[PDB]
């Protein structure tokens, strides 16, 4: 039988780029989306157009609640309804914006910022863990030490992820659950921001002066989900050009 | 006039020592508390005792919340109306307990624990800031953050976003003339509940003495970064852990 | 045409398993080795019978001296003249012994010491970048680098130099084209004098599975970095630890 | 009787204002100096024109070499020899200029970098240590993770020096004696470096947009010798205006 991986936010970008090389590699995936259903549902069908039965979406919105600890227990439910069992899960949805010290509630914003980016991963890791090569991958940020002016919510998320990540490594690992990160430094950039601003991000970056494409960090996930890292678990992969080494 | 300092969990063990170390500076302090009204208002009498008007208590329950952003501006808010200006916040308070991935529920767990330990320190980062010499703010962090107790996740969480907080707002507020820097303990006084053979396991692992830092010892280090030996230190986290940090598994 | 790579100390263990993976993926490869002449002549044998001409031995001392840059030139310069090319340098070679604070000189202690685990690599990084496709630096260093053994001073120095000198060339060679990262190793291969029961405990402190690494583990993130699927890698450093670092003393 | 203190390269900038700090503090001092004479004795001068027998100088070259560690136990029982004990020893002197990758030779480059940096301050570590509120205090560099273009040999004997600062506080915590760091982000400038260029590095300066005085960096070094630091060892404290924490 084929293995059976849990991305989530897998409609677009990097999720997808994940989504889609697990696939390649021979998982079933669960695509989990929030409002891109249009886009989940395409990538779905494009997947099972190649191999019939081996991708499924799931709706889900990650903003922290009390329903949120329900919710991440029904998507690795929908990962075991569908392909009878869970061997990956890779936590990529994150909520990003700026949250400045000085129309969205501040209650709202670390509801959605660290619901996304640390305790969906944290509730879901639970339900992964509880629901037993397996392997979990979080999705980091290589510029974690050296973070946006004014994205101290998203940098607290980000932050919250890595101890998860340690925690989690050190927790599982009787459970031969490995719990491991990958960091991008810059890679696709958001869509909204102009062209000028990615040029300056772009010119910052040592290895080539360019972000990484989504397959690139694609890759760093599909190695550390595979064999060749049966050892490695606690262990942030930077996948940056060397960004987080560039002084100011 | 003196300076005034809100210092937030202080009725009892590190925030006390923080509290009173600060008032013997010369600051004049709010001690935040949430269930020790006895133990804080008892700190306030002595500090007071001491120096008049110079103390005064502030009830708030840092868990997560809708409510929260009002409850820390409200701590801040009771700095400015005791003694008409807040220079320091040390953000002290924090629950701490075992969070297995594997009878609170999960919700709350995570309100109280990423509450405390990150999100009130943001919030009262936030009104801190917006309310205004030497400002600076000192959030108490975990020399052990990356080499977490088992199955403490949901703790290790808020210490490890608390880390991001302090490098965050380092870097915004600096414009502001506010430094936010940490304090970081490796194993300091222990739980009231742990058990003595437990506490001695502790104490043999640390390299610099084989015990604990005294509460005062944690406290030299905020009394160190608050003061005008620390101008130009910010996002910095001092560990003071007799080296235990250091000692390989 | 296959790519060639120089792994330094490649006669045993670790260095061994490197260069063995490398072959076994398509490398034609430069054997260094110190002492080890019969193991890396049997292996140059071993690998040329798999297939002829990718395999060559260089003998070369990496302790500090003066002579050493002549010495590391001569390393890089031994795979160009095998093999007409040296896509990748892995800096595997290490002196390991204690140096305590309070029959060697101290002279000879740092010179090996220092020599082998950041002044070689240092040296070998320098002719590779200046004698030129995915050309990559990978640095054996050490997941134990913050929580070094006691007494292991001089040691925990090269390994510390080896992380500076890994960020540093990654920054610097970017602009060639030349990759640099690290795999840094918990407790792998464990020295073969140290007696089994000592062994032991350093396997019990691992959290997953109990068990130090193999060599053909520590290969495999190697072989990930020198690939297609590294190529936006550089100045990274992968443990391969099974989550020792992360466990608290 | 007043304590003592080998503060390295004393003669001039950090050194300097640690030395006469250290010496408004209370103790006495060596001044250690290597082609800086006049300057060395001049400050021995002036602090024993404030307390009479109190300041001493002491040349010694710190480049590596089989002479070295003989030098080393020498600067340590210059201290000994003058002041009858040796309480604290400030790693300061070092060498700094750029070894790129692609008219000294690079064995010279070698043995003066990482000489000054990491082998002199260790040796000087197994001297203070052998020959016993003890401490030593090491500069380190606020920007060790983010290096300057081209200052490899440098980049590695500063972080030498991190490891050195965290195995000797951990081997020498037996004996009392903690060893802990000061790390400048940019601190007083080469004076060679032309003045525009140092506007740059102060502008990257998020606290004020300046550099630290002596002073500042003294200051550090001060708290981590008094006894308001007695629990502390194996600690780098970054004293760097948050530059370290700035994104390229
Ligand atoms: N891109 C970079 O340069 C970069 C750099 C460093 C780290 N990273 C990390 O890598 C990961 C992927 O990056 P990316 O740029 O592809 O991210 P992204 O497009 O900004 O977000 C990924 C997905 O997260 C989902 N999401 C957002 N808010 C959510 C919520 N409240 N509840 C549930 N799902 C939510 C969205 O799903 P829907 O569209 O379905 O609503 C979105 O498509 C992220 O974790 C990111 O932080 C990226
Ligand atoms: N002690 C150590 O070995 C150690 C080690 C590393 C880091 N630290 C950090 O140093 C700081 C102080 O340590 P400690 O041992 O003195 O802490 P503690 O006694 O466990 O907690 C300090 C105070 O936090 C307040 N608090 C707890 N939950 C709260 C909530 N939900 N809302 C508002 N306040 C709440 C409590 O106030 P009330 O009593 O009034 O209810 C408590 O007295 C903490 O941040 C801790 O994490 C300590
Ligand atoms: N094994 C572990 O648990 C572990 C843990 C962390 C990091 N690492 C790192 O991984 C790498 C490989 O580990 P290992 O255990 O395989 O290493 P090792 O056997 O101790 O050393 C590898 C080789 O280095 C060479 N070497 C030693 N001194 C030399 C000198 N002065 N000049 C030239 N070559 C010299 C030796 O070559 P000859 O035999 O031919 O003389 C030796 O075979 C090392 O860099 C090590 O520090 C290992
Ligand atoms: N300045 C900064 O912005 C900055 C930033 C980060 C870290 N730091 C660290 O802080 C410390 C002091 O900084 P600084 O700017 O004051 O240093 P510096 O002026 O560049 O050097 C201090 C002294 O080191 C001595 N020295 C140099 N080479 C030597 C050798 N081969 N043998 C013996 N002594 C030698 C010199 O003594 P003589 O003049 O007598 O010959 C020199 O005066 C250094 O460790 C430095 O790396 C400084
Ligand atoms: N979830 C996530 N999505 C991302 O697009 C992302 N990007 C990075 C690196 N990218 C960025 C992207 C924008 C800015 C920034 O300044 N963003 C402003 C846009 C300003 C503009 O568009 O002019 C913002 O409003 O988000 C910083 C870092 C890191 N983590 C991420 N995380
Ligand atoms: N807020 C806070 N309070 C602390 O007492 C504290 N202590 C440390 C270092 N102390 C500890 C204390 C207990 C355990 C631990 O195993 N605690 C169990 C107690 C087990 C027992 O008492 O037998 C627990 O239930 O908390 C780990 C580290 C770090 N951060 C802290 N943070
Ligand atoms: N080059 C290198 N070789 C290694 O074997 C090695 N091993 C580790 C992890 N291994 C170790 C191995 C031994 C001791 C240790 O206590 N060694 C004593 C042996 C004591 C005994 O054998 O009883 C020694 O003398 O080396 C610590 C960590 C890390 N880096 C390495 N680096
Ligand atoms: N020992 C030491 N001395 C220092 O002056 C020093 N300065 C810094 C921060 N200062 C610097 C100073 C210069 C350059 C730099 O680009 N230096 C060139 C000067 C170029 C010019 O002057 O135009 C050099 O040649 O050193 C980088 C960081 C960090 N560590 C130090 N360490």
């Amino acid at each position: 039988e084929a293995p059976a991986a849990v991305v989530t936010g897998a409609a677009k970008r990097i999720g997808r780029a994940i989504a889609v090389k697990l696939h390649q590699t021979g998982y079933r995936v669960v695509i989990h989306y929030h409002n891109s259903a249009e886009a989940a549902v395409s990538l779905a069908d494009e997947l099972n157009k190649e191999r019939s039965n081996t991708a499924v979406v799931c709706q889900a919105d990650l903003t922290n609640s009390n329903v949120l600890p329900a919710s991440c227990e029904e998507i690795i439910n929908s990962c075991f309804r569908a392909f009878g069992r869970c061997d990956v899960l890779v936590n990529n949805a994150s909520a990003f914006y700026p949250t400045p010290l000085v129309g969205k509630t501040v209650e709202t914003q670390v509801a959605e910022l660290i619901g996304t980016n640390a305790i969906a991963p944290f509730l879901l890791t639970m339900s992964f863990a509880q629901r037993q090569n397996l392997s979990i991958v979080n999705l980091c940020d290589a510029m974690v030490d050296q973070p946006c002016m004014a994205f101290s919510l998203y940098n607290m998320g980000k932050h919250a992820l890595v101890g998860l990540t340690q925690s989690a490594a050190l927790e599982l690992a009787p459970y031969g659950i490995r719990v491991n990160g990958v960091a991008p430094g810059v890679s696709l950039l958001p869509v909204a921001m102009g062209e000028e601003e990615k040029d300056k991000w772009r010119r910052k970056v040592p290895l080539g002066r360019r972000e990484a494409s989504a397959e690139q960090i694609a890759d760093a996930v599909i190695f550390l989900v595979s064999g060749s890292a049966q050892y490695i678990t606690g262990s942030i992969i930077k996948v940056d050009g060397g960004l987080s080494l560039v002084h100011a």
